[PDB]
Parts: structure tokens; C-alpha cells; sequence
């Protein structure tokens, strides 16, 4: 239901001239189409854009980090800075990681997390486009993904879901574990 | 050698009776880091510790952070010094961070790198007890630190190197690095 009641509030260009919202949580990943449609799901040249929660709560969705989700001649600077918004942003009370589930985890993946692991927040794992992967095949992703992050927990709540978009399929955990966060934190 | 034959000079207990020396870099880790140890490594040898190097300048030894024996009052008291002496030292030059190779960045490591961003000062990281890794382990970790501390270099000169007090690695670019600061102070 969080996601439902979402309204889209302002867009802002540079990490910059981010405003000092109440609370937020972060949408990241590779793929600005994955991320955005995952969003669209939810929720029923890419900037930062802002959506409006309940009580004055935000997310926030920023622009992708793989190749050509923001010009090739500023991404190493992007990557940088995006990096250091999840380690800084104080307000920041949880992040959406949304990764292909056919190839989880590539560097800048876990580049991201080390980034944002020493907040010790809780993260959110959409593994997306799980639709292309047999469901036998979904069910080992799964606990492969899950193995391989267990390291983070010395600080952090990290959980993980299969995500389509195509299919609708992972709304109510998604909804369910972010309305968690806010729950917690009000 | 920057570092051989450093004498210790004197031990301060409060920010108030820090002396008033000419120019000086600073030590900073969290405990069992293995400051100590390169320190001894270096010059071949909770309170600050200072110590005259050969060049007529100071090294400062700062306490290390997290220590976990002590209570957790007196942890957080000390991290709140530390910021202060490293956001507001005037003749303070340059930062020596030392972290275990093992396990770099820790959040307080962030802090104190927090803490003296805004002195747009040089920052030398010594990845300790690189020895106790394998030589890929070391050469990953050295890429992964250095990855995650790109944001830092939009208003500092970062730098980054692996070390052993133990196997005696890592000793002339640490001598090297922290002298062109003195160097760069023209004295
Ligand atoms: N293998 C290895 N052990 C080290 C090295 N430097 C320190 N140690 C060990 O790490 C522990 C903490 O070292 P110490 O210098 O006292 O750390 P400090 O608390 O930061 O001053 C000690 O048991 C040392 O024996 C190193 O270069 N290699
Ligand atoms: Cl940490």
C-alpha cells in the first residue's frame, strides 16, 4: 500500500540542491529502465526525482549507474557521488537495490553496498526481471544472492526478493519490508 | 628518513595543553589497527603522543578509536576530541590513517576522515598487517579502499599504500609521501 499512495513531487538536478526531507529511502541500480519500471510497478535524460510518501516521507529515485544511464564521460564522477550520498545522506533510512536477476552483484553493485554498509541500514533487494529466469532457476538465484550478502549483516539488515515487472509478481514484500522502515522509524 | 630516529617529546592528556609547534602531521586509527607498531616500524623504536622528528617538526600520536575494553562514554568522548584536533589543528599538515588491511573503513574511519576533509589537507592511508593477507587479497583490498575513497579527492590528495611493521613493507613511500608535505611547508 505505500507504494500505492506515492505521487511524484519534484525533480532536482544535482546531488547538490537535494532538499532536507523529513525521511527517505533510496531507489539505485545498473538499469534505468529495470529501476524505473520496477517504480512504475509499485507505484501503478534521468534525473533525481522525488516522490511524495504519507506523513511527509519521501523516496527518492536517482539515475542509474551502468553504462549509458548517465552520459560515459561523467559516470566515474556519478559513481562517486552517488557513493557518497548513501554514505552521507543523514535522513537516508533505508535503500531499494535493484539488480537484473540474471546477473546479480557486479562490481559497482557491491561497490554501492560498501558505500552505503557503514550506515548500517537496512537494505532492500529487488532481484528484477525474474520473469526471464525458469523458476527453479529464480529459486537458486535467490539463495545464492542471499549467501553472498551475508557478510553485510555484521552491520545490516539486508533482505532480498525476486521483482517482475511484467508479471506483477514481488509488490506486497516490497511494500510490506519499506513500510517496515518507516514504521521503525516514526 | 622522514621517520628514523624520531625522539619522543611529550604526552598530553587535553586539547588545552597541546604545544605550540611549528608544523606537524598526525597518526590516527582505530585500536589494534597497528599503530603502534608502525609507528616503531617508522622511527625505529588514552593520551596523545608527541614526538620531534629529526627535521625539527612533530609527529602527533592521537589514541586509537573503538577501543572496545573501554566504556562506550569514554569512546564516544574521545572520538569527539579527535574531531576537534583534526578539524581545527592550524599547523597540522597532513594525516597519517592507519587501518588493518583485514578490514578497512570501518564507519569511525569514515568519521575521522569526515572530521578533516574540510582542511582540504593530504591524507596518507597505511593498510596495516598487509602480511596477513594473501598477495591477491592485498592487491583487491588495496582497490577496493582506494574505490571507496574516490569521493575525498574532490578537495584532497588521497593516497593509499600497503604495509607490514612485520616483514618491514610499505616503509619508503610512507617516508617518501608524508616528506613532500614537509617539503611543500617549504620547511
Ligand atoms: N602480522 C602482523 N601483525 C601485526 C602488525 N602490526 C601489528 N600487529 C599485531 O596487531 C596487534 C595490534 O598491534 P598494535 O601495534 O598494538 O595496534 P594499535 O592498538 O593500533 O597500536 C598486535 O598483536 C600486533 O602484534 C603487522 O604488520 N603484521
Ligand atoms: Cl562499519
Amino acid at each position: 500500500n505505500l507504494f500505492q499512495n506515492a505521487k511524484f513531487f519534484t525533480t532536482v538536478n544535482h546531488l547538490k540542491d537535494l532538499p532536507d526531507t523529513p525521511l527517505e529511502i533510496a531507489f539505485v541500480g545498473r538499469s534505468n529502465a529495470g529501476k524505473s519500471s520496477a517504480i512504475n510497478t509499485l507505484t501503478n535524460t534521468q534525473h533525481i526525482n522525488f516522490f511524495e510518501l504519507q506523513n511527509g516521507n519521501f523516496m527518492v529515485d536517482l539515475p542509474g549507474y551502468g553504462y549509458a544511464q548517465v552520459p560515459e564521460a561523467v559516470r566515474a564522477h556519478w559513481v562517486n557521488l552517488l557513493g557518497d550520498y548513501l554514505r552521507h545522506r543523514k535522513q537516508l533510512i533505508g535503500l531499494v537495490l535493484i539488480m537484473d536477476a540474471r546477473h546479480p552483484l557486479k562490481e559497482l553493485d557491491i561497490r554501492m553496498l560498501d558505500f552505503f554498509h557503514t550506515t548500517g541500514r537496512p537494505v532492500h533487494i529487488l532481484l528484477s526481471k525474474a520473469d526471464k529466469l525458469s523458476k527453479n532457476e529464480q529459486i537458486k538465484t535467490l539463495s545464492q544472492v542471499k549467501k553472498l550478502l551475508k557478510p553485510y549483516s555484521d552491520r545490516q539488515n539486508i533482505s532480498v526478493q525476486l521483482f517482475s515487472s511484467l508479471k506483477k509478481q514481488g509488490i506486497d514484500e516490497a511494500n510490506r519490508t519499506v513500510g517496515s522502515w518507516f514504521d521503525a522509524a516514526d
